[PDB]
């Protein structure tokens, strides 16, 4: 949970490239994930000791939805940096994702105290319903603390955020990212963090209007689809939900069909959701018609005869 040996895959192309770094940024710049991720994995083994590769490692699998690794990675990084803040903040959100309540406050703590201007708090006495009363209150504490030393720093917003969602308190951590969005509102990730907060709030209107502005930004931006395909589900508008995980599907595969394997693992769980909505909906016609791994049927039966997802690589 601390761990820092990764569990490289072997099969890895990005092992024979003349420098995969700059091809892990362009992979980014695809933004194509799984790649990425690879060509990171290529650059921690060849030069162990390069912080930046373990950074973009974690980010990028955390990015990816594979908060494990992420951490690994991360862990990783920190060992190698540990006054790096995006990587503090990083684990924080993994951390919280998979349910450590202990590691995401000491990361929050570390990606507050490891910034000079924050440090001052951590030489004053702070201490005074959960799996960690003590460190969550003394948490709370610091970071409102120093939203009063800097009322402006969106990223105290964020932490917020990932508190208040580690306490499964959706509205203050709605109504924090809330705030950090209007501050930083160029940061589709923020948006998607306000959306998926106030899914899980149960306030899923307010949800798919955040999710949209995620989307207005990076149109590009396929979780956010998907996650729109879960609050539509969720206010029982099924063929909206079904539109959207074409669309998601559509535009994670770059076209109708797979263009191959590395396409056919980036889409299980969006086909595995749309099973389900397509069983909901009574429509086990459609469940078969999932295999095949053809959109255009599901784009005809939806009324998307209009793709406008050109932008493709």
């Amino acid at each position: 949970q601390n761990n820092t040996d990764y569990p490289f895959e072997a099969n890895n192309p990005y092992m024979y490239h003349e420098n995969p770094m700059e091809e892990g940024l362009s992979m980014l710049k695809l933004a194509n994930l799984a790649e990425a991720a690879l060509a990171f994995e290529a650059v921690c083994q060849k030069e162990p000791e390069r912080e930046e590769a373990w950074r973009s490692l974690g980010l990028t699998q955390a990015e990816n939805e594979k908060d494990g690794l992420a951490i690994i990675a991360l862990n990783h990084a920190r060992m190698l940096d540990p006054k790096d803040i995006a990587v503090h903040a990083a684990l924080a959100v993994s951390h919280t994702n998979e349910h450590n309540a202990n590691a995401a406050l000491a990361s929050l703590r570390a990606w507050l105290l490891s910034q000079p201007q924050y440090e001052q708090l951590g030489s004053v006495n702070l201490q005074a319903f959960f799996a960690a009363p003590n460190e969550y209150r003394e948490c709370r504490t610091l970071l409102h603390a120093a939203l009063e030393m800097n009322p402006n720093d969106a990223q105290l917003h964020a932490s917020l955020g990932v508190l208040y969602n580690l306490s499964n308190n959706y509205d203050s951590a709605a109504a924090n990212l809330r705030r950090a969005v209007e501050l930083r509102p160029d940061d589709a990730q923020l948006w998607n963090k306000l959306g998926a907060t106030l899914a899980n709030g149960n306030r899923p209107q307010e949800a798919l209007d955040a999710y949209n502005r995620a989307l207005d930004i990076n149109p590009g931006y396929v979780r956010v689809m998907y996650n729109m395909a879960v609050s539509y589900s969720n206010m029982s508008q099924y063929d909206l939900a079904a539109k959207q995980l074409v669309r998601a599907i559509y535009m994670q595969v770059g076209g109708t069909t797979p263009t191959g394997e590395a396409s056919r693992e980036a889409t299980r769980s969006m086909w595995d959701f749309f099973r389900m909505l397509l069983n909901v909906m009574n429509r086990p016609d459609l469940v078969e018609l999932t295999y095949a791994q053809n959109v255009e049927p599901f784009a005809k039966e939806f009324g998307l005869q209009s793709m406008l997802l050109e932008n493709l690589y």
